[PDB]
């Protein structure tokens, strides 16, 4: 397969289903990756992650480059046979965590391991991405926090440009990472229009694999994402992927395809008890479930909702079991990937419109 | 097949390979049980514990019994039914874990739950095995405290064959359990010899499918359990299988088999870090392993040893993820049954002390 291509096969108003085909494997859009905090997605073998139809996860730089570290992944062979993942990876930049889990400036930022002091730059996040062996590496970004004032978003927005500039050079001025992964920028502006634009611009003027739309999903609520999506996906290139970073509930990820977003991520679907359905989420803890033998959800075709109760895995989480996490997680990356299947069928079918209707009148 | 039929195809010394027949299934012996504490097998789903090569589980009844309680798991179908383990279960009765974690007389036991006000009798005790729908039921005991003087030995076990009788007549009193599951009793008598001998003829005197032989691995070291199962074994009656109670360290079964023992369960194959080899065990969290490359064994044939590295379990142990305990585990039954069946074939080979020898100078 080649480095890197895009592919649209169909589209419905600004929603559009195809493939990004890699070297490592062919990711099917919209998609979802299941985040790896610790190189593990929780709970799940690789295995099992593959068995749920994910086509890519996502590797949690931040963690990783302090635990077991970047240089250690990279001595013992790269994070996909460290873990046992052979398909494509996306690892974050780091930046964003670090901003999260720190003395800033315009050359990085420098902080103490939540769990000694580290400095993390553009050139630095890009080699340690590198070095992770990362499929698709994610420019260096600063966090813009929210809410935000138009000037503090402004400076924030100019010095991610900067930055991505800085990344995109870093990038490919390494030749094996340069010819075998893939980049992606990251819009940032707050709720901005004009910011947005600005740094679309910017974006697209250096050039990119892909675009995420950055900055989001940081408390401004449903509305408001989507009133900000509204305007910023139209001015990123409409000939490569769109990634909305950190967006995962159910209702979102369809609101934010019909939008124009191809890839999310987020970790709500890896002990707290919530459990994706049709008929919306259920807390399995809840005592209401201590004697139900149904299923997860009724329609499901995962192998949790095959094999076991509610009943039994509302036991297992109040008992505290590791079984317990392991059947939750399963179900809840699996009924994800399979919203993807009817997202992806029904753009393809020409009756996304009518499929998000029908979710959204269920689900609610 | 029968309700319950124990043939032993070889021997040699005081050793015996064959099979227990059950209406779930074939327990091949000398057997390894894996231990589920609450309705589980520590971190691994049912089918993965099949994989691994057992052919019983054990189940924790005072757990249980407590939750999500004996009464509730029999409306929702049984023990079987409700964690997806279709083959043989053995169950304890109970007894014992009430006093490890209580008011004691003649009629049972009253204890507070450790997680209300309970009570435990030989009745109950087999009226809950029933409930949960055990395979091979346990008579209900009285816990031989260690060290313990002649005198309370001899009361205790007194008092567990009074309990032996009427666990037998419980037993039976019960159409449906009498004609589909087994009743095994429990020897007792500490660590004295002629308590030992009164025991086993009170318990052959009832009758009973299989027998146990109680009250060890209570912290007199192997030499002195050693000593004990050299006299207390053969007082068993010799077709019937015999089971020695929460043993599992890999020297002591190979022993315990040398010494006529049928049957093994213990939770130390069940994030301590502790992972067995043919060279002895070895802490995975140990520093020198965090760029070892290689499998946690050598020769093992487990999937975990197929897949991943000491580096990676290394990682996942010290950063508390949930996968290290799920490889580990696996790891550590598949290590335990790999054993058994070593055990099994050089019995039926007549090469079993041989085997013993060359396990015992590789293992120290
Ligand atoms: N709060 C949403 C969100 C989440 C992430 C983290 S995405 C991620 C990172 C590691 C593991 C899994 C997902 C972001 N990352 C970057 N670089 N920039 C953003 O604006 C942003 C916004
Ligand atoms: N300390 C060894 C030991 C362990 C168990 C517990 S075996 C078990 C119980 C529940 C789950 C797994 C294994 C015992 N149980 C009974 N009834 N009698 C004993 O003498 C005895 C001695
Ligand atoms: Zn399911
Ligand atoms: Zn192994």
């Amino acid at each position: 397969r080649p480095r890197f291509s895009f592919s649209i096969a169909a589209r419905e108003g600004k929603a559009r289903t195809g493939t990004i085909e890699m070297k490592r494997g062919v990711i099917r859009t919209p998609a979802f990756m299941p985040v790896g905090t610790a190189a593990t997605v929780k709970a799940l073998k690789p295995e099992t992650v593959r068995a749920t139809g994910a086509d890519i996860i996502l590797g949690n730089t931040y963690h990783l480059m302090l635990r077991p570290g970047a240089e250690r992944i990279a001595k013992l062979g790269g994070l996909h046979s460290f873990m046992g993942w052979d398909r494509p990876i996306l690892t974050d930049s780091g930046g964003y965590q670090v901003m999260s889990l720190t003395k800033q400036s315009e050359e990085g930022v420098t902080f103490k391991s939540h769990l000694s002091r580290h400095m993390l730059s553009p050139e630095r996040s890009i080699e340690i991405q590198h070095l992770l062996g990362s499929d698709i590496v994610m420019a260096f970004d600063e966090c813009t926090p929210y809410p935000a004032t138009p000037s503090r978003a402004a400076s924030s927005m100019e010095r991610s440009m900067r930055w991505a500039k800085r990344s995109r050079d870093a990038f490919d001025s390494r030749k094996e990472q340069a010819e075998n992964a893939a980049l992606f920028g990251i819009q940032q502006g707050s709720v901005f229009e004009n910011l947005r634009q600005q740094s679309a611009d910017a974006l697209a003027e250096i050039g990119f694999d892909g675009y995420a739309v950055g900055g989001l999903a940081v408390g401004e609520g449903q509305d408001e994402m989507f009133r900000v999506l509204d305007f910023s996906v139209p001015m990123l290139p409409d000939d490569k992927p769109h990634y909305l970073m950190g967006v995962g509930k159910p209702d979102d990820i369809v609101g934010a395809v019909e939008r124009g977003i191809d890839m999310f991520d987020c970790v709500l679907p890896t002990r707290n008890g919530q459990a994706f359905t049709w008929d919306g989420p259920i807390n399995i803890r809840n005592a209401r479930f201590s004697e139900d033998l149904k299923p997860l959800d009724s329609e499901c075709h995962c192998a949790v909702c095959q094999k076991w109760s509610r009943a039994y895995i509302h036991h297992l989480i109040r008992a505290g079991e590791i079984l317990g996490a392991m059947l939750m997680t399963e179900h809840n990356i699996a009924f994800y990937q399979q919203l993807m299947q009817k997202i992806r069928d029904s753009i393809s079918e020409g009756r996304f419109s009518q499929f998000a209707q029908d979710f959204r009148a269920r689900y609610f």
